[PDB]
């Protein structure tokens, strides 16, 4: 399917909310409406002065489980917080951030709804149970939140570093541009009726970083706003 441009624009939790709460169609993922910011993110060797953004949120999937006509039962599933396994299989170079750069969410009105150390860490499983009841064939997802990056000064040495990556050069200085994608302690369970193929990590990058932002112009479907770098409330 890819054409990214059918999925609509939404800014903070309660707008995100509204997407996955209207039933009326299935739902895969959407634009994230939010602000940039600007602070350290060690790459490859060193900290890199980056800027980052919120630019997209999708449903990963967890699981499918199909239960029978009068059998209610507790069912256990595993999430998971920080990074998502995902991104983590995907980066080749040694990647981290500090539990500030989470200024980016509180700015953007979303919340990850986990603890300041888990937010932004290592991919950390975790037991989640609903209480369910048949018939039916249902399908678990969990929102992934998707966050652009350009980690100034980071390409020279670090073009490798990600699965998908564009450098732009800046005088004699080479930029990284790069997504990354962290979990929000919200999941879905629909019917196998009203669900689709959900996005993947490798569709999400290709999409959204590769085939709609243009590091050139700093456009396509967002753009990085720079002025956090002299903005004191967006530095972390
Ligand atoms: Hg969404
Ligand atoms: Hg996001
Ligand atoms: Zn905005
Ligand atoms: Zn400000």
């Amino acid at each position: 399917s890819g054409r990214f441009d059918q999925y609509p624009t939404k800014k903070g939790d309660f707008a995100i909310d509204g997407y996955l709460l209207d039933y009326s169609s299935p739902k895969q993922g959407c634009w994230v409406d939010g602000i940039t910011v600007y602070g350290d993110i060690y790459i490859g060797k060193q900290n890199w002065g980056t800027y980052t953004r919120p630019v997209f949120a999708y449903l990963q999937y967890v699981e499918t489980i199909s239960i029978p006509q009068n059998v209610t039962t507790t069912l256990s599933y595993q999430l998971t917080k920080g990074h998502t396994r995902s991104f983590e299989t995907s980066v080749n170079a040694k990647y981290s951030v500090g539990a500030n750069i989470d200024i980016v969410n509180v700015g953007s009105e979303i919340s990850t709804g986990f603890t300041r150390s888990e937010s932004w860490s290592t991919t950390q499983s975790f037991t989640d149970t609903t209480e369910m009841k048949g018939p039916g064939t249902f399908v678990i997802y969990q929102v992934v939140l998707v966050y652009a990056h350009n980690a100034t000064s980071a390409g020279r040495q670090n073009a490798n570093a990600f699965a998908y990556s564009k450098t732009q050069a800046v005088g004699s200085r080479v930029d990284l541009y790069y997504l990354s994608a962290i979990t929000q302690r919200k999941r879905v369970i629909v019917p196998s009726s009203n669900a689709v193929t959900p996005l993947d990590w490798d569709t999400v990058q290709r999409n959204v970083l590769m085939e709609n932002y243009n590091p050139g112009s700093n456009s396509g479907h967002f753009s990085f706003d720079w002025s956090a770098y002299n903005d004191p409330h967006r530095r972390y």
